[PDB]
């Protein structure tokens, strides 16, 4: 049976006796990355060039509205707004997501792999909505996921059921069902950073990226891969196994990835398809935040990829 | 004023006075790589998912380009990636052109949506022989024109020729590849370098220092970033577009390097020096390699001339 | 404020505290009609012609398969399929669908406007499904409606709410409602008929169709247009006003369309933007069928065209 | 061999040894015509309606832009201009072009086919570039032809070659030809005009019909259709045979139809498809222009048809 994502998400809807509010919610994200994945592919770049006589901005408006107009959320954080959105009381609804519209558009003059990031969270309190509501630990988290963006766009979801992968069909608009309650493997044979950063690095990465290029026990050296776009290398982390790094050195002793919509979404769907995630300290959904905008450390992928990691650090203590 | 693939190569065209034969041939190259962009990014996978209750892309995207150059009437020898051989045009579709493509390069890992790409270079028949193989054998500096398809976060054609470099980029809702960059040069200099650092172990020792000195500048200078994304097309135009280097150098193991000097290593260096940057395997320019056999393998640097300069003088210390 | 066809649904859902099984119809529906729109606009043709080296039956299986896989049918009847189809036990719901899932195909030739006609009915008993649960007056009708392929493809949905017109944005694939609780205008100034076949005609109609060319008043004479597609046709009618008829004649006694996927989805699209459908003899809401494919005559539209019909049928009758 | 319209007109080009200059128009036209497709087909639609928070003037500013960027044209005349567009010199190229920019808008709100009509000629006088270069009769047409925006959109392009057919695949967004050197029904079985003038049709005219709905001969009475689109309308024609008529009536003395970039393109496809083309008096490709926007009467399609009509009207003097 072909399954899509709108009708997916309703179906675990129904099952929980939900209100509809989340399937409303995850309808008009889905909306909001098919106008992103369109704008991103060029769509209308010839009326740009003269033919009858903003690209980051575009997407966070897209996802702004769509949020807003569900009826679902009451709170909205991203990576485009120094302080959270307020939803006017009228469009009020019971959820918190905190996104990143496009991911990588830093480099997207290259063409390279961009992406949208999300998580969703169930507000804290009755009383009135505030940028507090977004200050929660990933472990929190209802609902999360990305879109990616790359030689064709993917929506990862990932909730309580597991991860799902849908692909769009642009002939149709419409999210196919394509991989089911993905896991990742338990180990691979890739890791995955800036190691042009390599005079920074904290020793227990130095020794731990050594052990992947010169490995101990004789084994074949892991590959290399950097994308340098976090939804690609993540996304590639997911299907293919290994290690993604963007690690806490002294320069930045909290990282430079965004943890509520970069590192938390990413670290549960990681979880979800029993991978693991962490700052080296903690695990990422661990993290208790104080700012919506603050870093994190983040070394997510296999499992014994990431116990392996961990070990180095505890050794360098 | 807009301007098109199409009304961009007619107009040179017309500017050397040509018979038209080179222009059906990208028109009908251009053609394909739309077919392939529209296959790369998923159109009508539902039918392959049961919404109603099968070829592989790197098949696919080789029936297409083959399908479309064959019945361009411009070509008589065509070498693909994919083939163990030099097809031969039937001779009531023959014209004068050699077409080396790589179809769907990256495609070993589309399987986690990584860009891919398609490259192509084209030459003129020398010989007044029958057509054949051989055609085929020809240095980089005999280009009538080389370039690349990157199918991306969008779908750009990258096309070079005596004129220069000119990119396209891909209307998706018309069909249309649009002007958006003309006569493109790269940076001197860039602050990226570009290869699989994971093969560490297995660097020519000219490789090891090169990298080294990237990393941890003797000048105490800011490091160079790093990016490689596996994907020949991916990372060739992100070096165009950011400047920086691109290696996949020889070794030991592989003293001739992995990527194929017919349909990636050309094209490419041919894009690159039109460009004003530089690409060499070490000891040679690329494009002066005379190739004996079709599917022969080069090692290639290429990027900002001040990058790949610093790399040569490195290789030079160790010989 | 932005809406689109699964926003709109599922709001009126949650307002009839609905369970969601309508919805998922409705979607389901929504994906298939998405399918068939790109497939008549001929995407991949290309490859048919050999660049690399019917509508019907796709069109009914994207249909069919859809509607089974909602996991909210129990009986469909198509235009294409001699028996009613029983949905298997497991992927069983409420609703029965009546459908012609490509109307005009037979002149698709020359790419006139084609279209997807539906109703959607509640089963009514406990029984085991059969094809009688689709032999239902359209008055019990849940809801109705029908897509058309036209310059752009739109989707028209009637339910107690009233009709609602959606545009299919090609670029997002998502239909964006458009027109809000449309009503047809009281009169028009087109009739649309088949006039090639006025020596069959029923002495009325010829009496009325006169009339509509050669008023006995000072009044300008109706324009006439007739696309023979019935989409097109009863679409046009809905937007500009005015009269369509598909009538009883000698030959042809209970007329050509067929009620139950053609004549009765129509019929309740018209009564709920507050225009009219007859037989001639009775409204064709009211017709109880005994068979899934039987005839029926239909005239509709405009009230006081429809009415003004009526009042020459009957001076015949 | 898979073939192309790009392809098609350069290699007919390279037999007649040509310039290049109408290959470089015709590909412009195209490009214009992938444009237009693409906004009535109501892509980028969800962007009005208020996502991210005049369609027969972009089809004018399309053609417009396109032909002028061509380097091929000297003088343009179009629905949507009052007087001729004068090409500035340094874009001029030999050929005039009159053209229909979306023909049958008018009636585009209820999603009716519209279509593209273009004339090309060549400048046949030495004087400065003007208005009288565009009033050449239709015999001198170099290429005309029409994109028809239906369920599939599909270029027809009539050159000294024949008439061919290329239907656009939008997943590419390239013309493919699908029907070769076609050539028209000697006789069809339908007629296609506005019934509701009967009041003002000359007696020739109403003879015509009242001979298609009762033969003389005992065949079978005709068929009627009338999308009321001329493109479409003419299209079908062409396709399944039979006759065209917009004859001249009270409201339009002179016609309705414009014979510069309406009649005189339809007249010229039909003749090089073997069909026929009259205003009742001359053949449509032998009226002499004196205006610009000027209206002639028209009666087209399968030879047979026209010349029984032709002898209707001899009968009437
Ligand atoms: N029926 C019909 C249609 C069109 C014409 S026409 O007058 O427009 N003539 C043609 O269409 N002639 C054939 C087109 S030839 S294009 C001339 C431009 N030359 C060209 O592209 N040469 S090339 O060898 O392909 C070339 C391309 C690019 C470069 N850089 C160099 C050479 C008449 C009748
Ligand atoms: N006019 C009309 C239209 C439709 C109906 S109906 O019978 O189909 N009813 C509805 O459409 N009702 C809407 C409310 S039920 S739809 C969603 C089911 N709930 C749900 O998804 N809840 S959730 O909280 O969002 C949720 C989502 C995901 C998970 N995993 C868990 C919960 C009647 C009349």
């Amino acid at each position: 049976d072909v399954n899509t994502l709108t009708r997916f998400v309703m179906e675990e809807g129904r099952k929980a006796r939900g209100t509809g509010e989340l399937t409303q919610l995850l309808n008009s994200l889905c909306t909001a990355v098919k106008a992103i994945s369109s704008a991103v592919r060029k769509a209308g770049i010839a009326h740009l060039y003269g033919i009858a006589g903003k690209l980051d901005v575009l997407s966070n408006d897209l996802v702004m509205n769509m949020l807003k107009s569900s009826f679902a959320t009451c709170v909205l954080v991203s990576e485009e707004d120094k302080h959270a959105i307020i939803v006017e009381p009228e469009k009020r609804g019971k959820y918190v997501v905190c996104f990143d519209p496009l991911d990588g558009s830093s480099n997207i003059d290259c063409l390279v792999s961009v992406g949208t990031i999300f998580g969703i969270y169930r507000k804290k309190s009755t009383d009135e909505p505030s940028e507090k509501d977004a200050l929660q630990p990933g472990r929190n988290l209802v609902a999360a996921g990305y879109a990616l963006y790359g030689s064709a766009t993917m929506l990862v979801l990932a909730m309580d059921c597991g991860v799902n992968c849908f692909m769009l069909d642009p002939a149709i608009g419409e999210f196919i069902l394509v991989d089911k309650d993905v896991k990742i493997k338990k180990k691979g044979k890739i890791y995955s950073l800036n190691e042009g950063y390599a005079k920074d690095f904290d020793p227990a990465v130095t020794e731990y990226i050594q052990r992947k290029k010169f490995p101990p026990d004789n084994s074949a050296p892991y590959g290399a891969r950097y994308v340098g776009s976090m939804v690609a290398d993540v996304h590639r982390t997911l299907v293919y196994g290994g290690i993604f790094l963007y690690p806490a050195n002294k320069k930045s002793p909290n990282g430079k990835l965004r943890l509520l919509y970069e590192c938390n979404p990413m670290a549960y769907v990681m979880e979800k398809a029993g991978g693991m995630a962490t700052t080296g300290k903690e695990a990422v959904l661990d993290v208790i935040p104080t700012d919506i905008h603050q870093r994190a450390p983040v070394i997510l992928g296999s499992p014994d990829d990431v116990l392996e990691f961990l070990k180095v650090y505890e050794k360098h203590s």
